[PDB]
């Protein structure tokens, strides 16, 4: 990555890195809170240690292949909005960088420290980042197993229990923050079992979800 | 999170604080020995990071929904303390922060690094790290799982292993310090065994816990 | 805790001191050992870290209550050597700390460290470290299991097993270093069995440790 | 490797590196995602910490000979590119390498910093990474257990756990980014179960993997 | 410990160095290697880390007071040699060290950096280290299990595993490094098995233990 | 070791390098890689930290004392090319290492880091792993359990395991880099089973490795 010691200078990735990334890939696969992780682990990432982290993933080959697919869509857009001079560069000069630039294919390390150190920077690292995760959330709702409406409290099923499947779930699915705070009010209260419905009817609206837990506690 | 070298400069969160995070919530769950874990683990905490180390929770969605509700709350108290004038900003110049600014939902890396190293800091990171453990403690004493009242020594339970339940309960029940000192001379003695009341009672008042442990012994 | 770089700077409690902490105390519990190397792992400790390091406990919350009725009791103890002027403070100049102040309950960090970095120092960590380490010990000798007085020496165990044994008991049951040096010559013998016993009389006194280790081989 | 602390310097491979290659090693063999791990693990590798973790492989001395022909063939074209005079060096002057000089078995890492650390370098770490790769992807394509052609989905094999076994094998048999891009309209459709292969052919051509992985979902 | 960052400054025995030490001696106990051991770990230890990481031990309190006694011996002989002026200090001035100021028993950590930092250093680290060694030497001895006398080879065992016990034997029984150098040509070949002591018999005198192991190979 | 932070300064052996080397002999023993991972691990070592890494060695003293045999050897071959005067020091000077001077056994660790530091410097550390290593092949070499000429691939045996058995004992038996290069055309095919054998001869001669591993495959 680039940090500053100071000043910005690039760093190897760490083997730590590498491990936990790889190892969080094979713990989760594509559970919704491995994109956060991915982000955190590829913090001050050149382009380079983005291909790295992905790379070093042996399995999921169908979302690689898909990521890629992301990635190109993301690098075609970038080369819409920024089309660069296909002359040749001035001498000892930053050239602009392409869609394959950003995405690490056809820039080399050099020239994505120049970019992400120049004053002001060119964050092709960041913008990169930003195609991967947007490729990633597809995935996360690709593999997401069940649809929020076959989440339902089993008769015997701790209410908490119940919140737990049906908010994972919904992040799994992608669901907004809007609909998450929404859904409370609606489809959380319809899913519940009779017993905790009869309850949670009887709150009236406005029910924060720490009162629904408390009442069907 | 931010540290000095030297000067204030932000440093990526280490896969060691990442992983010790996800880790501590996957044994401990919601114990409340989490929160003091979760405060110094998110020592220097940018409200990135404390994004980021929320994120990563992949369990106990009904929990992170539940702190959610705690941090817009938060964040509503905020606006309305520390309303920010609605025209646009003096050039160069840095914003005042609002509730969700704060929450890092709507604020840049940049500008809570603006924030935290200003002379002097607004101490975004402190400011959300406090509405989140307030958060936290909401679910500690949610998912406590039993009534002090249901505390009481089995006939043939030593005192010790009496007492370690007695005020680990009083802990996920988030007694205040004050009736902790205090239910030593009251709940813990109408709750110890026959036997080991008998001797506690003998005491007689202004024994110390060490005293009545050694009583009881 | 404060370290050096270079000149006294505070540093975050690593994620290594964390866990190492809450492993001992998972795996030792209270024997004797655990002392010193809490002390070794609180090397440069604010009052903040040693509450941090105590909080982070999740068991032994008997012990733990035990430990604030001590830390009270010395709290008390300083406030009676040091009473402080209860008059506002002196704009930018430091405040003399309390009991609760050393204890951390009513200073915050950037005092802590104020007053750690002073020069000279007031180290409000090494005077609450030994408190807490005044509180550890009474509760080694409470968690104690056994008399040195029922450390006898099998017919069939090896003398270095009884010895092992007895200076374990010893050190828990919290004898001075005269009495560990002393016991030796007396209920070292009397507690070993009839066939060591006698070799032991004919060693005749002045016989070192390793000599009666020896002898009875 | 050689990093800057700062200037460029050389620093001991750490314990980490070493173990962490010696440990892919041992549970990937020559899976394709061990050569991006090789690369990241070899940043800023002298040719000395390159011979030094090949050499720490225990297992596989078939595919490290099979290296050894291919780093010969690259050193004898390297020879043939940057033939070097002969004669006696000039009193404390930088040497021209040779192909074996790049390959650390007749280069000092005092000439290996020299050479790296040069205005300009000469990147005799970087282009023996290069020659190593090019032999380690011999041997995963050598090692590539089956052909793509036998990659057919099973009667009751997910969709995607056929295009992950696909995209796995396209990538040990080392196809093109290209021949990956085009054999989602080809080989994949027709290696396909019949039931999903109808489907597959009504999307008609154009479609996204993600479509046709939603399709035969 | 006391390190360079630069100049001589006090630095926090760290966790690892204190889990390394209880560990080695959990798995080992006194072992010999376990001495060259405790040397590397307590490499710039003050005689507070040496106290720390001794006291660190939970098992062994037998060796743990056999090594007090030793440390007390060499403290009163250091004391017969450098006497010390029993008059109080002056001002500001550096005390002379005692036998106990050594040992750490008397001495503050800052008197002890004093001394170690002092131009020239009074290396009360090393003094001490040598003294605990010396002890530790002596409990190696006493927990050696086996006579070499008893180390012979089985008629079925082969001469290298013979060997192994036998220089294992010589170590942990603490002979001279030319015993171990001479015992070659005299024990090891006298308490080898009949087929083998004809071989190395009829080797004839001035035979490298190379020479003998390939021999009877 | 001895590192640049800079300037060239003495810093401890870390746990981590001890720990490593100890367990690479646990679980390896003497197979050849352990050799470059022992080279590597001691990269910077003095030769007190030479020392510290084999006396860490608890098992294989029969190795352990074959390599001091080869240590003395090696050391009285120095002092007949570097015979140092007898006379005493020059007051302040650096006096010139002798044998027992560069294995560490009469020399201290400043007079060690004297001489590594030295403009020019006396590289006593590598002086002295040289010697450790050429003594380490005779013990791989010693203990190579197999004969080349029992190499021989089992009908059922797939070529590239027989060829990666082959070079594994090649490399124990420490064949030179050019019998390693030869043997493919002679031993490996006569080695290998009829059915190979027969393609293999069919290839006729100047075909690489990676042509006869594809023509048995
Ligand atoms: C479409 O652009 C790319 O292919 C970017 C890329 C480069 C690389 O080296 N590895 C990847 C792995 C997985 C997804 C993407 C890539
Ligand atoms: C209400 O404000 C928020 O949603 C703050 C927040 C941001 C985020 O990225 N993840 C969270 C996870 C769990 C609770 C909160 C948040
Ligand atoms: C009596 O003073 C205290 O309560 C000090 C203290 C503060 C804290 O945050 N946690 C503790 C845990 C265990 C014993 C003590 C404390
Ligand atoms: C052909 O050039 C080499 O042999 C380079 C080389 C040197 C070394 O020390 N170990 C190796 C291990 C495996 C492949 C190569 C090498
Ligand atoms: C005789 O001098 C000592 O007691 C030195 C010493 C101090 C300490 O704190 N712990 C020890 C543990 C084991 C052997 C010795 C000591
Ligand atoms: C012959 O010279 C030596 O003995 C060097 C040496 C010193 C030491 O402290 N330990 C060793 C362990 C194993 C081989 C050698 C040595």
């Amino acid at each position: 990555p680039i940090v500053q010691n100071g000043q910005m200078v690039h760093q190897c990735i760490s083997p730590r890195t590498l491990n936990a990334w790889v190892k969080v890939v094979e713990e989760k696969a594509f559970s919704p809170e491995v994109i956060p992780m991915f982000s955190a682990l590829s913090c001050g990432a050149t382009p380079q240690d983005l291909n790295t982290m992905l790379n070093t993933v042996g399995g999921h080959q169908a979302a690689m292949q898909m990521l890629k697919e992301t990635i190109n869509e993301e690098a075609a857009e970038w080369d819409r909005l920024h089309p660069v001079h296909a002359g040749p560069i001035a001498p000892g000069q930053m050239r602009e960088p392409r869609g394959s630039d950003i995405a690490g294919t056809t820039s080399t390390l050099q020239e994505q420290i120049g970019w992400m150190t120049h004053n002001p920077p060119i964050p092709v690292g960041e913008i990169y980042k930003r195609w991967i995760i947007l490729g990633l959330n597809k995935i996360v709702r690709m593999y997401s197993p069940t649809s929020i409406l076959d989440i339902r409290q089993g008769p015997k099923e701790p209410f908490r229990d119940y919140v737990d499947r049906f908010y994972k779930t919904l992040r799994a699915e992608q669901a907004s923050q809007e609909v998450k705070n929404a859904a409370t009010e609606t489809l959380l209260v319809q899913n519940a079992n009779p017993d905790c419905k009869t309850i949670l009817k009887a709150l009236g609206p406005g029910a924060t979800l720490e009162e629904m837990m408390t009442a069907c506690q």
